[PDB]
RNA sequence: CAGCUUAACUGUGGGCGUGCGGGCGAUACGGGCAGACUAGAGUACUGCAGGGGAGACUGGAAUUCCUGGUGUAGCGGUGGAAUG
């Protein structure tokens, strides 16, 4: 409802871009990604998309109230600095930013290797 | 060398018979026997490095799953998609 300082994580892999605004606390209040802004296959990976989904939650937080934001990235991607900047644009104001993506301790085989 | 006319062939004598057995010598090398030595080898002492190995216990990250909130419509995936 009102959640004046939030936390937007981003998922940017090579297929998408996924946006969650949420409370500290971790609740999602808003969310947004390339598919819910007008997109689908591999147009979802571009940094383009990524603009419209940032942009789009944005919006939506904004709608309940959400001013500074705190940043928690993950994902290799192509948009996530789009994504910055589409937050920065869209109302919002960003704090800090923050590589959280996963990294393994040499755990869990990955899938083979493409060819 | 000699003789059948020559040669082949034949004969005479020597050498060969690459060895073996006895005898008599030599003893450098190999070997045997009897010893000696420490430069090899191994042992001891002091130190040193090391994911060497085996057993037991145990740690955190991450994935997956489950449960519960938030949360909504897509996620995932590709060269692009579709199954899902």
């Amino acid at each position: 409802k009102n959640v004046p300082h939030g936390a937007a994580h981003i998922k940017s892999t090579f297929n998408n871009t996924i946006v969650s605004i949420t409370d500290p606390q971790g609740n999602v209040i808003a969310w947004a990604s390339s598919g819910h802004v007008g997109f689908k296959g591999s147009r979802k990976s571009t940094p383009f998309a990524a603009q419209l989904a940032a942009e789009n939650a944005a919006r939506k937080a904004q709608e309940h109230g959400v001013k500074k934001v705190d940043v928690f990235v993950k994902g290799p991607g192509s948009g996530r600095e789009t994504a910055i900047r589409s937050l920065q644009a869209a109302g919002l104001e960003v704090g800090t930013i923050s590589d959280v993506t996963p990294q393994p301790h040499n755990g869990c085989r990955p899938p083979k290797r493409r060819r």
